[PDB]
């Protein structure tokens, strides 16, 4: 079992229609194969482009990848590699993210939290009827509250001026944030504001100096004898050690994954989901339909809602599909000296699962350019199906999302409370949105206006 050296490709030229550098990697497989490699100076990037590999990596041998490799922006975000998301392997990481999953064990109630903010959501988009609207923000509240009240059992009020400040810093962040370490090998993709860095510094400082203002004035409110929020599971498990993985800065960092992460990925998902269902009223009219059958407008939808709310199902599992929030996840790195299919990776290897390309391999999927929520249902549409072993929305194994449980509800929920009440239209001017994407650490879409209005059906 001697092992083959890794595909070395030594340049990577500007070729035309090749979109984002997921794709343009996914493209450049037909000639270089499934699993190739590119070299920095002295850091050897490989990156894997085929299910059966990236299960190897994510998988199989989990524990030999689930490192994560060193960056100058990364640093900054996770205040040099603390929190979950950019923290290295090692004990720090596995305890942060234990306690952070045990925390989310305290809300078997969620499905009553998020009710509660989506409720208040239609409430605000109902006053907007008649109108063209980006509903980015009223989105992004909903979901802040839901998460505030996981991290610290408190929710904003409308109107309050921190949602403001955190939704310019998120995009501060987002948009000086680069996890790609390759890009400066395909410069036409670097794509960043004129003083990248210090401006992401100075969004992040002031991301951690509102964080350390709640979490100081917490230790004020925080008792042993309630453990019911986040901040509370993280506070309890420093008082009874472990205590040095616990300082409070590697506290604030892990809050603030969780902070960020349970806003900017589902906020992105639930305007993607609606764009492409501007694009295609045929879906959304099904939708309509589905949910006036099985629901009506005597109640409002409830997570037992799922098992007969089919193709509202597929819809989300199609988006997360074909505009996956992570299209390339968060790079790994090789622990140790380890292997992918038949080739060696050496010990400090950064490792990038192209999940675009397994969302898009033409061979176990039919004709995966294209949105088709059905392909996850059964050719009658009486059950979802997993069509194809290449689909990874949430990754798998040691780095896994462990938001899946709350993303899952927020998505289905959201999804369907908007459906029972309102019609969602293109404008009066005929612009649809920009399926396009932009490819930060979260695939983003391009900002939008949508005509809502109170379904005259919800007379009463
Ligand atoms: C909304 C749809 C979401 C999708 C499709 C998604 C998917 C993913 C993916 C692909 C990864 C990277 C896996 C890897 O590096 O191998 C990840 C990691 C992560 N996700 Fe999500 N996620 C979503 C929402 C969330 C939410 C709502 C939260 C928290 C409330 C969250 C928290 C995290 C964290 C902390 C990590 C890093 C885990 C680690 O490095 O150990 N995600 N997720
Ligand atoms: C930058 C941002 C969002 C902007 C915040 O102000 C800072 C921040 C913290 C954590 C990051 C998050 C973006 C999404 C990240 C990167 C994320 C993630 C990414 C994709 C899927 N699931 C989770 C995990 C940690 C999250």
């Amino acid at each position: 079992k001697s092992l083959l050296s890794l595909p070395l490709v030594g340049s990577l030229p500007f070729l035309p229609r090749h979109g984002h550098m997921h794709n343009y990697f996914f493209k450049l497989q037909k000639k270089y194969g499934p699993i190739y490699s590119v070299r920095m100076g002295t850091k050897t990037t490989v990156i894997v482009g085929h299910h059966q590999l990236a299960k190897e990596v994510l998988i199989k041998k989990g524990k030999d990848f689930s490192g994560r490799p060193q960056m100058a922006t990364l640093d900054i975000a996770s205040n040099n590699r603390k929190g979950i998301a950019f923290a290295d392997s090692g004990a720090h990481w596995q305890l942060h993210r234990r306690l952070a999953m045990a925390t989310f064990a305290l809300f078997k109630k969620l499905e009553k939290i998020i009710c509660q903010e989506i409720s208040t959501l239609c409430d605000m988009l109902a006053t907007h009827n008649g109108q063209s609207i980006d509903i980015s923000f009223p989105v992004f509240v909903a979901v802040t509250n839901v998460i505030s009240l996981i991290c610290f059992n408190t929710s904003y009020k409308n109107g309050d001026p921190e949602l403001n400040v955190i939704q310019n810093y998120n995009e501060g962040i987002i948009d000086n944030l680069s996890k790609d370490s390759l890009v400066d090998l395909v410069p036409w993709l670097k794509i960043f504001p004129n003083k990248t860095l210090e401006k992401l510094k100075s969004h992040v400082k002031i991301r951690n100096d509102l964080l350390n203002k709640i979490l100081e004035n917490y230790k004020e409110k925080f008792r042993s004898d309630s453990i019911t929020n986040m901040l509370d599971t993280l506070m309890q498990a420093k008082m009874n050690s472990d205590s040095e993985l616990l300082s409070d800065n590697h506290i604030l960092t892990t809050i603030g994954d969780i902070f960020g992460a349970g806003v900017e990925t589902t906020t992105s998902v639930v305007k993607w989901t609606l764009a492409f269902l501007l694009h295609n009223p045929q879906v959304k009219k099904k939708l309509y339909e589905e949910i006036d059958q099985n629901v009506g407008f005597s109640r409002t939808p409830t997570i037992s809602d799922r098992n007969r709310l089919l193709l509202l199902e597929a819809t989300i599992r199609e988006v997360l599909r074909l505009r996956p929030v992570a299209p390339m996840l968060i790079p790994h790195k090789a622990n140790v000296d380890s292997s992918i299919g038949e080739f060696a990776v050496d010990k400090g290897t950064e490792v990038i699962i192209n999940l675009w390309a397994l969302h898009h391999n033409e061979k176990e999927w039919h004709q995966p350019d294209q949105f088709m929520p059905e392909r996850f249902l059964n050719p009658a549409g009486t059950q979802l199906i997993s069509p194809s072993v290449s689909y990874l929305p949430f990754g798998a194994g040691p780095r896994s999302c462990i938001g899946e449980i709350l993303a899952r509800q927020e998505l289905f929920l959201i999804m369907a409370w908007l459906l029972q009440r309102f019609d969602l239209e293109v404008p009066d001017d005929g612009q649809l949105p920009s399926l396009e994407g932009i490819p930060k650490v979260v695939f983003l879409i391009d900002s939008f206006k949508v005509k809502i209005k109170v379904r005259q059906a919800w007379r009463e």
